[PDB]
Parts: structure tokens; sequence; C-alpha cells
């Protein structure tokens, strides 16, 4: 009768039983709705069909009609789809933001975001801050931790102890800062990476010269093969008036009339159709963010900068009275 599914979030592994004719949608919304998320338009579900392809579930069709791996129970990932232009103001939600610096986290550490290695020491020592809190406390506290990406550790020769050293520095500096400050800080670093939230696809040119394309949340961006964090020429969202997409072929129109069509080619169909999912996706989320926010959005944000105002000044009332019962023990005790 029914299907097992699994669907993995960056820190939850959830467990639920699909009917034979259940969408997509019905699948996401029921995983959103169980790690109490609002924020859904940054997400997406993975899987990996038949053909070993790493896949995004489409939602407006049944989880059965696609080609989930014929496996029990069915493996989904559930992971950010898009990114925002700057988490500040729009990662809203402390859920949200907990899962794209998990995401993020994961990909600076497997070196498929370029992060240089002072930039990774500091980032390591915002996630210290996030697992261990304030920090007697402890020594050699981080060694069963995967702090840096391989290539900080392989092109530096320090010894493990010298990396948690210079990390358990920076971790003291840290001290007084919430958990969920550390996490915000972490993505305030890592957003400036210039991989961070880059979908790189392998394509050529006219002539069959092998480039790299890069969509992301302010336009696409063309890297010659050598390089992936400078772009040899780019196209913000405001300057393509439309992509057109036929056949392994993508054609970036542009908005000033003068200006050329910049012709480019995909090696198989299923990239082409990957590019034109994450370029209109992308372009809607920019159109969404050029409009002022939503009169829902706008609450929704009123209701964080409330919640996070009271317990800062719940977290300054506990300190103060702190300070007046230590300042009332020893006025009481110098009496005699």
């Amino acid at each position: 009768k029914t299907i097992s599914v699994r669907v993995t979030t960056m820190d939850a592994e959830l467990e639920f039983a699909i009917q034979p004719n259940t969408t997509g949608k019905q699948l996401f919304d029921q995983v959103v709705k169980t790690i109490g998320l609002r924020e859904v338009w940054f997400f997406g579900l993975q899987y990996q069909d038949t053909k070993g392809f790493s896949t995004w579930l489409k939602l407006n069709k049944k989880v059965t009609a696609q080609d989930v791996r014929k496996e029990s129970p069915l493996l989904f990932k559930f992971r950010a789809k898009f990114y925002p232009e700057d988490v500040s103001e729009e990662l809203i939600q402390d859920i949200t933001q907990r899962l794209f610096f998990l995401q993020v986290k994961e990909g600076i550490l497997n070196d498929d975001i370029y992060c240089p290695p002072e930039t990774a020491v500091l980032l390591a020592s915002y996630a210290v801050q996030s697992k261990y809190g304030d920090f007697v406390h402890k020594s050699g506290y981080l060694a069963g931790d995967k702090l840096l990406p391989q290539r900080v550790l392989e092109q530096h020769k320090l010894n493990k102890d010298q990396w948690e050293e210079r990390i358990q520095v920076w971790h003291e500096e840290h001290r007084g800062m919430l958990r969920e400050d550390a996490v915000l800080e972490y993505l305030k670093i890592a957003q400036d990476l210039e991989m961070y939230g880059v979908n790189y696809f392998s394509i050529k040119n006219k002539k069959g010269s092998e480039l790299w394309l890069g969509v992301d949340a302010l336009g696409l961006n063309i890297y010659e093969q050598n390089d992936r964090l400078t772009p040899k020429i780019g196209f913000p969202w405001s300057e393509i008036r439309n992509i057109s997409f036929n056949d392994k072929k993508f054609v970036i129109k542009p908005i000033d009339k003068k200006a050329p069509d910049f012709v480019f080619y995909a090696p198989r169909l299923r990239i082409n159709k990957r590019i034109r999912a994450l370029c209109m996706g992308n372009h809607e989320l920019y159109m969404r963010r050029r409009k002022p926010d939503t009169i829902e959005v706008q609450q929704m944000k009123a209701q964080a900068r409330e919640e996070k105002h009271q317990k800062q000044m719940e977290r300054a009332m506990l300190e103060n009275e702190k300070k007046k019962r230590e300042m009332a023990e020893k006025e009481k005790e110098k009496i005699e």
C-alpha cells in the first residue's frame, strides 16, 4: 500500500510513508510543515534517479511517476535550491539560517566552495561558538571535528593541534556571542566568497571552446576553464531581456538592443534543462526583490525583530540582576 520514504535535511533524518499517488508537492509540504519552515522558496527535494544522477523532484507530478531510484526507503535530501542576495536581509527565521549555514558549511569543508586559509579559520571559530558555546572548559576539545577544508589542511603543513590552537584563539574572542548570532556571522562571511551560491555547468561556445556557466542570484557568468572564481564576461539579471532554450542550446538575449546575443551549448539535454530551471527560478526571485516586500514578508520581519529584541532585553535584565544581587551582597557583608 504505502511507500517508505526518507527525507534528510542538514540536521534531521525524517521518516515518512507516501501513497502511490502522492505528488512531490504533498511530500514537500509535509517536510516543511514537520520542520516548521515558512521560507520554502529557497528549498527543494533532491534524489538520485535510476541512472545515478542528482535530480530535483518535480512537485506538480507524482513521486512514483519520476525516475526515483528503485530502493526501500526512497532516499531524498532536503536542500536549498536557491540562495538569497543578503543573508541578513532575507534569511528571517532561525531554522532558515541554520539550514543554510549547515549546507554552506558542508560545501566549504568539501572544497566545493573556495575559501582561503585565514577565512576558513575564521569560519571554523563561528561553527565552534555555535556548537561549543561561550568557552576550565576543555583541552583537545576540537580534535573530533571536521573544521577546515582539505585544500587548507593540504597546503598548510600545520600539525592537527596547531590548527585547533589557531581556531581556539578565535573562539575565545567570540565569548559572549549567542549561538544564533554565530550562525549569522558564519553566513555573513561565507556569502562574500566567489563560489558561494553559484551553480556551475560545463558549456561550450559556438567555436567548441570549453567554458563554465555560473547561475547565481544576481545573474549569469561565463568563466574560463582554468578559473571559476573570476568570470570572463558577466550578465546581471537587469541586463538579460530573456534566455532562449532549444535542445542543448541557450541564447542570452540583451536588453541593450545594440549589444550582441550570446550563444552557448550544454553537452547533454539534462544539463540544458537544469540550467533553464535555475535561470527561471533565480530571475523570479530577483524580480520579487526589485518589488518591495509583501505585507506578509514585512510582518514576518517585524515578528523576528520583536523576538530578537525581547531575547536581548531578557538577557540584559538577567545580567543586570547579577550586578544588583552582587552589589547588595557586598553592601550587606561590609557591615561587620
